[PDB]
């Protein structure tokens, strides 16, 4: 339905479309961050905030997508094509998954205006070529 | 994290479980009806509602989902596992999906608490024997 | 029961995983610290703080593991068993006791809210990559 | 170091010393009577008391124990030394955490006061030679 996940919260696929794979971290990393920062918000009954509802949406399809996995292993015969989907999964969606969880976790960190700046920054700096880019590249963080 | 995705619209999971599977309408027909009806709200830059919110994750990863059917339909030969594959993620994947639409889609529609006294009535109407249980069962209604 | 030692000081199993186990330092630097800095406090019939309290506990608790080590060493003959259990002591029992240990004396050092800020922030690093976190760990310093 | 868990609270270990062994009941009873009377008190987020602060402690620490004692039947094969450990753990270990728990779980109930004055006369039935020794021991009670 030409539906854009991070449209509602000021962003745009094309802007998230310049943060290269090497630049999240995984999927495993991601969740322990949430669980260790807003786990109390995520597993309460309140509308802490729409970050809150997409995280705990997301964190829903990817325990979905986790039992498929499992579900594949254990009833597919074929190793080949049990792999190839197992490996589609992880790397596809969960690279999809690490963005949207490094957005939203970003968001409620620091603020939706500061990360949509630290986004246009790092187009910016990676659309340079490296031979007039500075090498360090934007850091947003905590320290 | 152990999320429920209704507890903070005031549900849960057992309280759905009222609910058969073979209730919920088809994702074809759910989807009919969020376009028909809050397209223009879903393809909106605004936080309408936690009810938009939720409702544009499951889209977009239902989309995913079709993506990840038609990448298998091409991509794997095995026609067993290719069939077991697409079959599973309908079946299973579009039962969770199919829940949540109509959750969110009746909420936007009717109410909160005119859904979730919707559940409790028809968990009273599928719990009376059918001897004494009359064959209007509870449907939600404008009128 | 469903206690956690770290509650009451803001602070959970959960955080305190957050860090790799690899970074708490030895119980033996750990209790020479604690010596060194607060011998008197320790010793003292004061409740000078729960992190006072709770580090008094421990270091009880931990006195008596190592006579239960000596007496394994002394009076058990199987050296296999003997080795097996001196090694879970110090090793899974060691791991709580200076997970614990540096909480307090860090807390007690720095700021209990400093501690826990601390804890979010180093895990964040070490789960970020290189080329977009600081490039020097985090560090706790007085001067 | 040289740290007595009760001189913070305003007794020692001589002077718990005047009760003998054999007087402090088990353990189960001690644990059901702190989950009857301060579970929730325990269970909190809140330094309600150094009593409450020193009883988590040492519950951790008797869980803990009870986790190695499980641990060593289990991968033991010597049935002779999981024995001792076992016992040794139950008896000694047993018998201090009982002693601090009798202290805590009736300076909370009753108060440090009233529980160093119960110990003083104690002491004093106790030393009497049994000849001209009252059958009416002190008995803590609020009636
Ligand atoms: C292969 O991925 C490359 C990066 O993605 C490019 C387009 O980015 C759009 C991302 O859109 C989504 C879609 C779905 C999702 C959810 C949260 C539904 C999770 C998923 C991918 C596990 C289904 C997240 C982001
Ligand atoms: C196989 O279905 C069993 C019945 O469902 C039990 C309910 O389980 C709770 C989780 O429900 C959902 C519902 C929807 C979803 C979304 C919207 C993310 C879509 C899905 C199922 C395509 C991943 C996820 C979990
Ligand atoms: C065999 O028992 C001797 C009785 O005399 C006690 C002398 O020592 C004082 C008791 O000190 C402690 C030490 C540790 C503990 C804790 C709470 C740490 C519990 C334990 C014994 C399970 C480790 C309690 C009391
Ligand atoms: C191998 O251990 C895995 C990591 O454990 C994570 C923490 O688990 C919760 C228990 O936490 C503690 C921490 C310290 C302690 C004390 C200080 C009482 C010391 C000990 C371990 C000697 C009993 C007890 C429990």
């Amino acid at each position: 339905m030409d539906i854009d996940p991070y449209k509602e919260f000021g962003a745009t696929v094309e802007l998230l479309s310049f943060l290269p794979s090497d630049f999240f971290p995984s999927v495993r990393d991601l969740l322990d961050t949430a669980s260790a920062l807003y786990r109390e918000a995520l597993e309460s009954p309140e509308h802490c905030s729409p970050h809150h509802t997409a995280l705990r949406q997301a964190i829903v399809c990817w325990g979905e997508l986790m039992t498929l996995a499992t579900w594949v292993g254990v009833n597919l015969e074929d190793p080949a094509s049990r792999d190839l989907v197992v490996s589609y999964v992880n790397t596809n969606m969960g690279l999809k998954f690490r963005q949207l969880l490094w957005f939203h976790i970003s968001c409620l960190t620091f603020g939706r205006e500061t990360v949509i700046e630290y986004l246009v920054s790092f187009g910016v700096w990676i659309r340079t070529p490296p031979a007039y880019r500075p090498p360090n590249a934007p850091i947003l963080s905590t320290l």
